[PDB]
């Protein structure tokens, strides 16, 4: 079995419970696509045509407050489907026993990504999560991801390309519209992000009135 139902449900109550600076999901976000682009520049090194399919390395925040998502795309390397399968069942059931054991032992989790499950850290401000993901040997692929649920990979056949990377849509808690605010969005990129070394781009949109 693969018991994402069940590890989902157990990060999203953990998380939520000793987490209370809901604000570091993006720090979890910018993170793991730092760590992909830094993996796709390093192919290219040995292989200049790894990034035909994307000339440009990048982490690009897009908030929509009509829709009620917050959407954080990288041009990183991408995950095949093999990648993919990988994460939810061998690396989620091997991360959750890592975490709550340094949980139970009293030992500072304040990094969460150390533990292999910084994806779910995404459950702080959303009630659910759309994966799209293109690797150069692979198709485009959609996952979606909810406390309990167990949704299967799927071909995005009818998703905008990537090109390649991937792409995080949260959709965000009705009580916490505040992480689609830009002011919000940019104080927490300054205050937790100085360290990355790629562009972080904004998409701000002129409002009405
Ligand atoms: C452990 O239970 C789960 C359950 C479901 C998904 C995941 C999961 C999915 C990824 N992947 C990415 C997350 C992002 O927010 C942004 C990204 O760009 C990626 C990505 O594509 N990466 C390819 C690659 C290659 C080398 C080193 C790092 C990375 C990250 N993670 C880091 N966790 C884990
Ligand atoms: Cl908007």
């Amino acid at each position: 079995f693969g018991f994402q139902a069940e590890i989902s449900q157990l990060l999203d109550l953990i998380i939520n419970t000793f987490y209370s600076n809901k604000e570091i999901f993006l720090r979890e976000l910018i993170s793991n696509s730092s760590d992909a682009l830094d993996k796709i520049r390093y192919a290219a090194l040995t292989d200049p045509s790894q990034l035909d399919s994307e000339k440009d390395l990048y982490i690009r925040i897009i908030p929509n407050k009509e829709e009620g998502t917050l959407t954080i795309r990288d041009t990183g390397i991408g995950m095949t489907k093999a990648d993919l399968v990988n994460n939810l069942g061998t690396i989620a059931k091997s991360g959750t026993k890592a975490f709550m054991e340094a949980l139970s032992s009293g030992a500072d989790i304040s990094m969460i990504g150390q533990f292999g499950v910084g994806f779910y850290s995404s459950y702080l401000v959303a009630e659910k999560v759309q994966v799209t993901t293109k690797h150069n040997d692979d198709e485009q692929y959609i996952w979606e991801s909810a406390a309990g649920g167990t949704f299967t990979i799927t071909e995005d056949t009818e998703g905008p390309r990537l090109g390649r990377g991937t792409s995080m849509k949260l959709f965000i808690k009705e009580d916490l519209k505040e992480y689609l605010e830009e002011k919000r969005i940019r104080e927490i990129v300054k205050k937790h992000s100085e360290f990355i070394s790629y562009p972080i781009q904004l998409v701000v949109t002129k409002e009405t009135e």
